[PDB]
């Protein structure tokens, strides 16, 4: 494959025991690190805040510095691929995990993601649709061996009450073939990201900007 | 349904990106809190320690004190049911999550569990088959609302090197109908458990003893 | 050197930047694991709930099963002693850590404990004095080497709003001489404890029951 | 009151039960965020890696973007000041917490820091003096109220074995007077830092570069 230009997602699972299922498609610019995505519900109104689906709703769009391939782009490029496993542990006892898989067809990505979240209090901000935005975020990446990335960040939403809603997030990424040795020797790597989300109870329109860096200006 | 006497399990998922699939059946005594289970692999040799599948491999077998129904037994009994979501966060960066579902037919339980684990180091004890036993364990249960249990324990295996292998475990359990009010008012509830496991690379024979308590002798 | 019968405590430090200092004395029965303590403020009214000082306000009072000395007792008996280091991570972002040391004079203990707590929200239960009790509690102990105990528990208070207030607690105990070999081979050890506190803005009256167990029944 | 030019530090406490005490002085440039420090032992050879004292061994040296004073600087400028409380939770079970306070005399700072670390395994890198460097680091800052900063980062050293040594770090900073409203509305704030340490068993020579950023580029 070449770098991606378009993508689809089917995302499904359960929040607090209630099933959900969404699909749609979007596109992005792999040299800039931008992507956008539209999603629509196949099982009626979401009963939880759609913001809880971020960051879950495609690092193939992420270049590394000076136009290098990120390990994600390189795994798409030679077709050997990767999967992701993410965990989000919320300050109020809720947890959400996801599993991520992809199929490539030329410059188009197809994502199949599965999520389980539970323990969201009925009066907390996820179940009351009170999340208003996600903070700008720096992700820290380490490669503990030649085919694995362990990434971590502190994830916070703003909410209608003025209190932030916080979680610890860890993303383990497992590659089909080893990561090139010139990528392995630049650790740690950071990525700055921004997101936007518009939503109804049945539809999401998401956008993301990402930029990798080892050092700041 | 009455209290359970027999059960089946189909458990599947992936460890470090490698898929696995096991099935088999067992039985237990719901007044005593004991169960046993046999499992066999449908996809060849396991490439990871089978001990990592404990505690994942049926609280319907657990009575509450003085022969009362645990909330699990009560949900089986009226057929309204529950699901479980567990998270295990290992000291060496590995994570494993599971989702648990059941179907009842009279006094027989059918379990369908899905797991994802990743980030297990190639020389750590899970990937080198070096786990030797799980420690006796006290689980602490709270009910933050009328249809949810949040349980927690510190989980440790002994290993061939003599060092323990540790993880934090949280289990969120979500019920179809509310939990009876006489159970909700006894918090917290503790459960003492012991397990045994014999295994090969393709087969497991597991046993478990459990006992609920609010206080000790 | 005999088992403890009486004890004094001077405990000081700060909570959210405000200093506090209390002193008093108590007694207990080292055969039964009971102790009680009275404390009085040296710096005016406490500006935080005095419950946040439990569990910090003497395991020399704790026997092991069948009349055996606990490791804490044996270190007092031979004079070699120990220090403790405790950490409390609250669900709302606050933290509290303490440092415990002791001087023995015959069957009397003197404690000097130092504490720093911070990040307690102004409308949370510690700062509005809304904690009403501490839940009964099971401590899990391990000995990763011959002179160290690592213990853990999930600590929850009830509050006036009905919502529990949770923290993760880890206690690291370091001994001046090795623990006896027969204590070391019995792992994990659990300890069941209950406490009571009555308080004013300047005074505390504290009671505690503790009992070690390896198994139940 | 001017921005800092020089500083002294007396830092003491214990690691695994062994006491240590160091003092020395340094300087830096409060316009650029650079500082350096020399420390010498008052109690013989350190029995642990001196790297475990970073990051604990002065944010008064940190400016905010465009020549703005950081909150740390403004609290020194008006004399109202702040304290810090830091916690380090290591992947192998050790913990280290510290308490920081300051006295200002013109453009000179005096620090008195107190630390307790424990539970470092005898064959781990802190006790065998195998830490070789600290990874470059991004600190995320939030202000949950007008006089408190909660900061977080994942802290990793490299070691002689090639395996990284990780910890979760949280720093809570409490101010004597409210932070300015224009600092408060810019959240999250990130800080990029690099450090160097050369050491012997009795002496440390430490350098640090820091730079605040809200976004990159």
């Amino acid at each position: 494959s070449p770098l991606p230009a378009t993508h689809d997602l089917h995302i499904s699972g359960s929040i607090n025991g209630h099933e959900f299922d969404l699909e749609g498609s979007g596109k992005g610019n792999a040299k800039e690190g931008y992507q956008e995505l539209h999603l629509k519900s196949n099982k009626g109104d979401l009963s939880f805040s759609p913001w809880i689906l971020v960051p879950n709703i495609f690092y193939q769009y992420l270049p590394f510095p000076d136009g290098a391939m990120s390990p994600y782009q390189a795994a798409m490029h030679d077709g050997s691929g990767y999967v992701m496993h993410r965990s989000m542990q919320f300050e109020d006892g809720a947890m959400l995990h996801s599993d991520h898989r992809y199929i490539y067809k030329g410059n188009h990505i197809k994502g199949e993601f599965r999520l389980t979240g539970s323990g969201f209090p009925a009066d907390g901000p996820v179940m009351t649709n009170s999340l208003t935005a996600a903070d700008w975020c720096v992700d820290k990446l380490l490669y503990p061996n030649d085919n694995t990335i362990i990434g971590k960040f502190d994830w916070t939403y703003t909410t209608t009450s003025g209190k932030r809603y916080q979680s610890d997030v860890q993303t383990n990424v497992t590659f089909g073939k080893p990561i090139a040795a010139d990528i392995l020797k630049k650790q740690p790597m950071f990525v700055f990201r921004k997101v936007e989300l518009k939503h109804t109870k049945t539809e999401l329109n998401f956008k993301q900007w990402q930029k990798a860096f080892q050092d700041i200006a």
